[PDB]
């Protein structure tokens, strides 16, 4: 039931932490940020050439966040992988540690601060996000076995809440080809080798056997099947990991008390969507679009929906509509009680969105942050 004393579960659309000895249950809310880098060639969260790792976590907590989504790639979790680009005058207690041991130390430190950790298997290699949870050289079985290994080790950390099974299932060709060509993820197509809804069941079953106290976060794909995508005018314009329109007719076959749907949603800095045009109704058209792409999964179907990435430059060397976009998304999350989320990103070094920190790795964007803080209170 649990190697830590704590068991996480969803009841309706809310996540709970259960102390299994005392029987006590407390609803939790994830006020979260992404701190990325373990899924990259650095093999460590970024910024440690400019900051001490613990000070960063203190800074994160001081801003009211209580959760971190931690991307990793396969190699970062294998013992013996070396990190690159750490300033060790600033991080002397990292001297000698490989990527995995830095990950343990960070999660343990986060735990000491009450901060929840969502582990996110973000890339299989360490360069880019594959459309599928396998590659020519890395099979599904390999992918699953890595999760089992990660689950065995990190399931012993009280604050690790579970597994975001694969970052951004998506496509690399257009429809209608993308539905059948084998190169990109689908949902509801029928083929269990491309259908992310089916694979999520296989992979989450395997993790729940070794970490039964975890949550399984399942993201959207980009396209699902042609009937579902055609049923909505903006069906073909959801984000990577952002299309959950198929959940209704093709729900992932896992225990409802262990499952969280986790869409990503982005503004004009990531892609100049046609629906960001004022001529097409922006920003007042947005609630309906979010509602169709993912928000009905909570508001109509009653599942927990935790937005696993959203963000943008908020008018700092980006498209100024992003300010309007982020305000309207925060308003809508607040109106509809989407109170669980992970902002992308803590890091400034995200080329199309920037982050909460500015390029100095030290100072925050006060305005971007103040707008988000409304979710936190």
């Amino acid at each position: 039931q649990t190697p830590t004393g704590i068991y996480y579960e969803v009841r309706g659309d809310t996540i709970y932490m259960i102390n299994v000895t005392s029987g006590e249950e407390t609803p939790i809310h994830l006020f979260g940020v992404n701190w990325f880098g373990f899924e990259t060639p650095n093999h460590v969260v970024h910024g440690l050439w400019k900051r001490n790792w613990e000070d960063m976590l203190l800074q994160i907590k001081s801003l009211g966040f209580n959760a971190i989504r931690l991307p990793f790639c396969t190699e970062s979790v294998k013992p013996g992988t070396q990190p690159i680009g750490i300033d060790y005058s600033k991080n002397p207690d990292l001297r000698g540690l490989d990527s995995l041991q830095i990950m343990e130390k960070i999660i343990k430190k986060a735990g000491d601060l009450g901060i929840f950790v969502l582990l996110d298997y973000h890339r299989i290699g360490c360069t880019h996000i594959e459309p599928l949870w396998y590659t020519e050289d890395f099979s599904e079985e390999d992918f699953i076995n890595t999760w089992i290994e990660v689950a065995k080790r990190f399931g012993k950390y009280w604050n690790v809440i579970g597994a975001d099974l694969k970052n951004e299932p998506h496509s690399v060709t257009s429809p209608p080809a993308a539905y059948t060509d084998g190169t990109g993820a689908t949902w509801g197509m029928g083929n269990p080798a491309t259908d992310w809804n089916l694979a999520a069941e296989r992979i989450g079953k395997a993790i729940l056997k070794v970490a039964p106290h975890w949550l399984i976060f399942v993201e959207g794909t980009q396209f699902t099947n042609p009937k579902t995508d055609s049923s909505y005018k903006w069906g073909y314009n959801a984000w990577w990991g952002g299309n959950l329109m198929a959940v209704k007719d093709y729900p992932v076959n896992l225990p409802k008390n262990k499952l969280v749907y986790s869409p990503h949603v982005y503004g004009p800095d990531v892609y100049n969507q046609p629906y960001f045009g004022p001529a097409k109704g922006f920003p007042d058209n947005l609630p309906d679009i979010w509602y169709h792409h993912f928000g009905y999964v909570k508001l109509e179907l009653g599942y927990s929906v935790v937005i696993g990435e959203f963000g943008g430059k908020y008018g700092h060397g980006g498209d100024p509509r992003d300010v309007i976009w982020q305000n309207k998304l925060v308003d809508w999350m607040i109106e509809n009680k989407f109170c669980d989320f992970f902002y992308w990103s803590w890091n400034p070094d995200s080329g199309d969105t920037g982050g909460i920190l500015q390029d100095d790795w030290t100072t925050i964007w006060e305005d971007k942050y103040n707008n988000l803080k409304r979710l936190m209170d």
